[PDB]
């Protein structure tokens, strides 16, 4: 079946964050007003048997020290008294600050992605679903003892870890996201069973620096050559970023033959968040999303897949692509026609939907604002030659140079 990860506790810590509010209810409900939750398998967040469980799960990836200060941060944000000097140094030694301040849910709220990360990665595991969805999670930028970008724990990671370490394993992960996807590619840096593709805007000073000329770093020991990287320039199109990135998904199914891929979903590509730097849509035809492009490419591997969110920052934008995300994913994996009413239906949230209540994103497409991505094609194409090579995989150098 699709799984997708909800439940009410689940739904109530989602929507616990300053930064990002009710979005996820406005997903979900926008899933549920158009007749889509019938179609999918709930999956249930993951809890555990105890504290040392719970602590034994996460710091498979985070430090205890770090879990530790995040979790003391939210029983100090639950007091009204302000922080001690020394607390206050204790948070910033973890950037628990500025970008990623405490708040009184803090901790829960960060941990409930992980409960419904690691259970999607169980579902797989045990094959009761063949794809399964949580956009409560895709929180790709925290690191073992750091919080960044809004991101507090890896619920990737610890996905990844579950699955890689589950029954040679190989995970392809795949970063839609407008931001690199540091987090997930550091914590598998030396990892050749885990190879991390992200596509992002990159250019001096634009969050989080990553992912671009340092030449191109591609990971280290026996995972070199396992990471991947494609830099654009702000203003690129659905069908520009499409086939920016086909080809490039394309050869690393053949060559990796993952036997799970890992999606992460961000809406911050759309034309319409509020960054405004990639031109994406979430329009299915004439410009096809570039999202929409990408999931339907991946799930025609028929490799079980996590489909995670992100970032998006246009809260009923975000809900419009997750929608149509999730619909084309029941359409490819059951074969099953999904028929959306380009009309918003009533619900809960109908007036956020204002002031057309369309399901298309309000924006008029044109032409990119900018050869480059030529170049990074036949880079990347090296890279992955030379991935195949150290790890001693097989495949037709000519089918796959021809996708190109
Ligand atoms: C305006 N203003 C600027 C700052 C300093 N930090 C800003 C950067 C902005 C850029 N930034 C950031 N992180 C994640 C994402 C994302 O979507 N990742 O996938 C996007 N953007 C880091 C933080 C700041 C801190 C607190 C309050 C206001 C303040
Ligand atoms: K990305
Ligand atoms: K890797
Ligand atoms: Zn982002």
């Amino acid at each position: 079946s699709v799984g997708i990860v909800y439940g009410d506790q689940y739904r109530q810590l989602c929507c616990s964050s300053p930064k990002f509010g009710d979005r996820y209810a406005l997903v979900m409900d926008l899933i549920n007003a158009y007749k889509l939750i019938p179609e999918l398998s709930r999956v249930p967040p993951l809890q555990w048997d105890s504290p040392s469980r719970m602590y034994e799960a996460v710091t498979a990836f985070h430090s205890t020290e770090y879990v530790d200060a995040l979790k003391k941060l939210q029983m100090l944000h639950c007091e009204e008294k302000e922080l001690t000097a020394d607390d206050e140094l204790l948070m910033d030694s973890f950037s628990l600050n500025y970008d990623c301040p405490g708040f009184p849910s803090v901790f829960d709220y960060s941990l409930a992605a992980v409960q419904g990360s690691l259970a999607a990665a169980s579902a797989l595991i045990c094959r009761h679903c063949e794809v399964v969805i949580n956009w409560g999670g895709g929180w790709h930028h925290a690191k073992r003892s750091e919080a960044s970008g809004f991101c507090y724990l890896n619920d990737i990671v610890l996905a990844i870890h579950r699955l890689v370490s589950s029954t040679q394993t190989r995970v392809l992960y795949v970063d839609l996201d407008l931001h690199h996807g540091d987090g997930v590619e550091e914590a598998f840096w030396y990892s050749p069973r885990v190879v991390t593709f992200s596509v992002h805007h990159a250019s001096p000073g634009f969050f989080p620096g990553t992912g671009t000329w340092n030449i191109f770093l591609n990971g280290a020991g026996r995972g070199r050559f396992s990471a991947f990287n494609l830099p654009l320039e702000e203003g690129i199109n659905d069908l520009d970023w499409s086939n920016a990135i086909g080809p490039i998904l394309d050869s690393l199914n053949i060559v990796i033959q993952p036997s799970y891929v890992v999606v992460q979903c961000g809406a911050d590509c759309l034309a319409t968040d509020p960054h405004r730097i990639f031109r994406l849509t979430n329009f299915y035809p004439c410009s096809l999303s570039g999202y929409l492009y990408a999931i339907k490419k991946i799930l025609s591997w028929k490799v079980p897949t996590l489909i995670l969110g992100g970032g998006g920052y246009n809260f009923p934008d975000t809900a419009r692509l997750w929608t149509r995300v999730t619909a084309l994913t029941i359409e490819e994996v059951k074969g099953k026609k999904m028929t959306i009413s380009p009309e918003i239906p009533e619900h809960s949230y109908f007036s956020r939907y204002g002031p057309d209540f369309e399901l298309d994103i309000d924006y008029f497409p044109h032409e990119s604002h900018n050869d480059s991505i030529q170049k990074h094609h036949r880079r990347i194409l090296e890279q992955l030659r030379n991935y195949a090579d150290l790890n001693k995989l097989i495949y037709d150098y000519d089918q796959v140079y021809q996708l190109y």
